[PDB]
């Protein structure tokens, strides 16, 4: 599933996103926007062999079970497609252990590199939420 902005938004928010850990939508919109162009299918292959999958391509190197990364873990306890569902659930509840590892949002280093500071609000200006 292709997702539209406010779309995205709304879902988001309706499964506890919004400001998780003090990061406002805007912040996890933008993260979703430039992992993923908000594709629910998307994933890239890392340089170490891990992949990342889903609206916020979370790793296989730690959260997901792809069965293909070696000495790998699975913190999610989730096989790696369930975050390429087009329902979102599985991708938020990971996400929030995920923010929560002691790193916030730089955990995605598109965040950090593409939202961060930002004017994150852009993201979500317009939505009906
Ligand atoms: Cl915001
Ligand atoms: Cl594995
Ligand atoms: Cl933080
Ligand atoms: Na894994």
């Amino acid at each position: 599933k292709v997702f539209g902005r406010c779309e995205l938004a709304a879902a988001m928010k309706r499964h506890g996103l919004d400001n998780y850990r003090g990061y406002s939508l805007g912040n996890w919109v933008c993260a979703a926007k430039f992992e993923s162009n908000f594709n629910t299918q998307a994933t890239n292959r890392n340089t170490d062999g891990s992949t990342d999958y889903g609206i916020l391509q979370i790793n296989s190197r730690w959260w997901c079970n792809d069965g293909r990364t070696p000495g790998s873990r699975n913190l999610c306890n989730i096989p790696c497609s369930a975050l390429l569902s087009s329902d979102i659930t599985a991708s938020v509840n990971c996400a929030k252990k995920i923010v929560s590892d002691g790193n916030g949002m730089n955990a995605w280093v598109a965040w950090r590199n593409r939202c961060k500071g930002t004017d994150v609000q852009a993201w979500i200006r317009g939505c009906r939420l």
